[PDB]
């Protein structure tokens, strides 16, 4: 990958909600030598959310006994006793190597979150499973984990959520240490997925209001619906959270943008937050990938984008997504092509791996128009994104390589009005990866796409009318 972060070896997986430090974003991420193998936390450091500086294990796998997901905060008020501005983490471990043991303990750092201490016993233990008999209330007390702090500034004290099966529990703390049990959060489709990755914000609205947001990664595809991250916009009472509407808001239509984290931005945290994702699929994660052979590594983590709170006619909020704006300052060159009419098939005279291509395409009577990205000259390989009846898609399929196809998850979409008859886009190519920012970022999909060195080139198509292609700016990426 050209711009997007990797591990220098090794397996990647679930990056960590990121805590600012040194002038600078700290990022942690779940990383193994082995694929799907046990592992710990590894650290990398970035200035802008672009590139990135890898640091090495910071959180060691043990014997039977693995790190899983968490976060981490910085108690600047010193309410743990570790010091003032001490970075404080809590990670999810299967005690005894036992899964359904699976608690959360301590870990804290005094030189910036660098290097970190283990606190011996947990600090939120998972008495369900020292008490699980049948095989449901095994399976419960094997759900318990991903935990999520963030500080109530409305109440003074810490809140956690963490994931469990179907639903969320959720935790409150004045020192980080003692955590009293709150009400769990309920939701009605289950069929939506069981939280896991929970995520828990305060943020700003475009109209000055302030509102909670709750998150998880889910399992929708048995419903129609992404395997990413779906939100419900609320509040937190100190006891129990209220959604403002039971169904969640999704933040990713692709098949690759798990695991999610989000943080408050250096320069404006209480309305703008910057995000990240692994870029994988649970469906195939476990299998190895280009990249094993070639480079030694497996995993790629997402672009990291922009996000704000938006106010809905009605009175309701979404979020908005876009690209971090830094992304700007790797652009080695600017083509633009000139505007231009299809009916059929065209190819553009453009040929690149790593850039961002935006353009507008207007039409009328065509029941299909779109772009294929990562053409080979040969004509039988392309990623394909267009507007077709309610669907603003992303086709990967014709893009399949042999030994590590994603069939059959070929084809994403977004919902897009039936009746649009123009659309913008933004598109993200790099070396393994298509990132697609629709309109005004509403919404997105990404999907990480396995293309092969000669899958370079670009073309325009329409079925059952023409289409007018117009805006056509390619921006080539460069690396650091």
């Amino acid at each position: 990958a050209v711009y997007h972060m990797t591990p220098p070896s090794g397996w990647l997986c679930n990056p960590q909600r990121p805590v600012t430090t040194h002038g600078a974003y700290q990022l942690y991420y779940l990383h193994s030598d082995q694929n799907n193998g046990p592992g710990g936390w590894d650290h990398a450091s970035t200035t802008d959310g672009v590139a990135f500086t890898h640091h090495g294990t910071v959180m060691p796998l043990r014997p039977d006994f693995p790190v899983w997901s968490g976060s981490a905060v910085v108690d600047t008020a010193n309410t743990a006793g570790f010091g003032a501005g001490a970075v404080v983490a809590l990670a999810t471990q299967p005690t005894d190597g036992v899964r359904k043991y699976q608690e959360q303990y301590l870990y804290w750092s005094t030189d910036g979150g660098f290097t970190f201490t283990a606190l011996p016993d947990p600090v939120i233990v998972n008495t369900d499973g020292r008490a699980a008999t049948t095989p449901a209330e095994i399976e419960n007390a094997e759900w318990f984990r991903d935990p999520k702090i963030h500080w109530d500034t409305a109440r003074g004290e810490w809140v956690c959520v963490i994931g469990r099966l179907r639903y969320a529990a959720f935790y409150t703390s004045p020192n980080l240490r003692d955590w009293t049990l709150r009400r769990n959060f309920d939701y009605p489709n289950h069929a939506l997925g069981g939280i896991e990755c929970p995520d828990l914000f305060e943020i700003t609205a475009d109209d000055g209001t302030r509102h909670w947001v709750l998150a998880a990664s889910m399992d929708a595809y048995g419903i129609g619906l992404p395997m990413t991250y779906a939100y419900w916009t609320g509040t937190w009472d100190g006891e129990q959270f209220h959604a403002d509407d039971l169904t969640p808001q999704w933040l990713d239509w692709g098949w690759d943008w798990y695991a999610a984290v989000t943080w408050p931005s250096i320069d404006a945290p209480e309305t703008k937050r910057l995000a990240i994702a692994w870029m994988n699929n649970w469906k195939y994660a476990a299998r190895d990938v280009p990249t094993d052979a070639s480079d030694g590594y497996n995993g790629q983590n997402s672009i990291v984008r922009e996000l704000r709170l938006a106010r809905q006619p009605g009175g309701w909020y979404t979020l908005l997504s876009t690209p971090v704006a830094a992304l700007t300052n790797y652009v080695t060159a600017t083509t633009t092509l000139p505007d231009r009419t299809v009916d059929g098939s065209a190819v553009l005279p453009w040929n690149g791996r790593a850039y961002e291509i935006e353009l507008d395409i207007a039409w009328d009577t065509a029941t299909n128009v779109g772009i294929s990205v990562g053409r080979s000259p040969d004509g039988t390989r392309h990623t394909n994104i267009g507007k077709y009846g309610a669907d603003l898609y992303v086709d990967r399929g014709p893009s399949d390589l042999a030994g590590y196809s994603l069939a059959p998850y070929s084809r994403a979409a977004a919902p897009i009005d039936p009746g649009a008859r123009s659309v913008h886009l933004r598109i993200l190519v790099d070396t393994q990866s298509v990132e697609v920012f629709v309109n005004a970022g509403h919404t997105v999909l990404s999907q990480q796409v396995h293309f092969a060195e000669g899958d370079t080139g670009i073309s325009l198509y329409t079925d059952g009318g023409p289409a007018h292609f117009t805006g056509i700016v390619v921006r080539e990426i460069g690396q650091a």
